[PDB]
């Protein structure tokens, strides 16, 4: 891997930041936002890899800190959602107040600078989109350098391109921010992943010979590839629970799941579960309560 | 409950985002945000509040949709130390180039009803944060209202006191936005509740009578007070498993976790998992593998 992104980006976030106030411009700014949304997803990348190779698996993270990637990348979608939403508020305030760049040059410098660390970053949507503010950057410099605005007239039409694409590229960013959102609020949300189909799964589960029931279903994802399915399962006492046992795994092998805990429980009140918490009082922090 | 905090929340997150930016004031602006943050929380809450009473834990989230309150939190905290970082950002690029307070009559006005919007919260750390906002809006306001300033004389002391706060209060919200962040991100991390210790109750389940071994211990929290406890254990075959299933059952209840798979598994190769996924390829996917 290539770590030397981590120190490029952020000088180069440093370096859009500070040039976005000294020459007034929220696309530099929102470029900056947007690289640091970029180095921010380097370091949770950096975290993965070295949680990766030396696995610590103890007595405080019991299914290990492989989760560290997803709670990342909500994190940083949401801090880039955050930063969007200041960067749309400034840009409709200077839709109503617009504003001048003070120095066109240094944000000309600064956009084709940027576009070029985008560039040999994709070469060693969501891809495009620091592309794309980086060519917002360096359109909006270009207008205010080809045709110059005196300080002394008032501002012309040249002062509102420069808020307009900035708002274009927040409704880019957040459109895909927001999936991103949405799927790794999903799994970290205890929902079943995606690509398993629950009805199918459910019907084959009770489909299998020599099983009386199939309750306390838990089926969720720790990552990409890792779902983990916590099952309760009630067999007839006489008979065994081996061949359900292959039966029920090689089912969710072939769903994909290969993490499976089956809990198997002898045998109209024989349909819940026979092992609650020792006590009745236990059924309110009960997940499904009997 | 009372919902009306929800529209005069959003009524004054808008009041104040319009007001500090009309009136030049960060701090004005700083407590926009947190508000916006608090009206988040309330929205948080509202789900919550809709989750419980009518739960849906149907085939698509198999734990329900509990952990909405615990990834609202983290996504709440990670806004807010979004907005924290633009309002850091913007104060010390005003405390290298300082700004009049344009209209001070109107972020008087604005600090001192958001502070009787905290008190009148209060009457139906973060409380201390939200009050002490707005009263350093009031307090930048009343600056610039006993000693005036014209537009003609350049900034006096008076122009820092707003960037000097705000970067205070920055750090004040940040210093409970963090702890949340760690508490949120620890929960959906699959990380072991900090008042299970591990380590006695682990010493436990190897002195439980009758138990070969113990392995694939999973416990994870879904939200405060549902602790999930998943559990493979190797058994000797001839005996069963009744009186070490009650005993492992009343330990976890005794420790606080009331929801507790254990998978018996029949008896140096006596303490691997006896049952993985179907294939040996299957172990690249094992979580906890061997």
């Amino acid at each position: 891997r290539l770590l030397f992104m981590l120190v490029l980006t952020v000088a180069f976030f440093v370096a859009e930041l500070v040039s976005g106030y000294l020459g007034n411009s929220i696309a530099l700014l929102s470029d900056s936002f947007n690289m640091l949304s970029d180095l921010i997803s380097l370091c949770v990348g950096l975290s993965a890899g070295y949680i990766a190779r030396r696995p610590t698996r103890g007595f405080s993270a019991t299914y290990g800190y492989a989760r560290a990637e997803v709670v990342g990348a909500l994190s940083n979608a949401v801090f880039l959602t955050a930063l969007c939403f200041t960067i749309f508020v400034e840009a409709v305030l200077r839709l109503a107040r617009p504003e001048r760049i003070d120095d066109p040059e240094l944000v000309l410098i600064v956009g084709v600078l940027g576009l070029l660390v985008n560039v040999v970053g994709l070469l060693i949507l969501h891809v495009m989109g620091d592309a794309l503010g980086s060519v917002v950057v360096v359109i909006t410099a270009i207008i205010f350098y080809v045709l110059p605005l005196k300080s002394e007239d008032p501002c012309n039409w040249q002062c509102y391109i420069d808020p307009s694409l900035t708002v274009l590229m927040v409704i880019i960013i957040l459109s895909s921010a927001f999936p991103l959102i949405k799927e790794t609020a999903a799994i970290l949300l205890q929902m079943v992943p995606k690509g398993v189909n629950m009805e199918e799964l459910m019907s084959k589960l009770s489909a299998v010979p020599g099983i009386s029931s199939v309750h306390e279903v838990h089926i969720w994802e720790l990552v990409s590839g890792k779902i983990i399915a916590t099952l309760h399962i009630k067999y007839p006492k006489d008979r065994g629970y081996q061949d359900a046992s292959t039966k029920i795994r090689e089912i969710f092998h072939h769903a994909g799941i290969h993490n499976v805990t089956i809990q198997f429980e002898n045998v109209d009140l024989l349909l819940l579960c026979n092992s609650p918490c020792i006590s009745k009082g236990c059924a309110k922090q009960l997940c499904c309560p009997p």
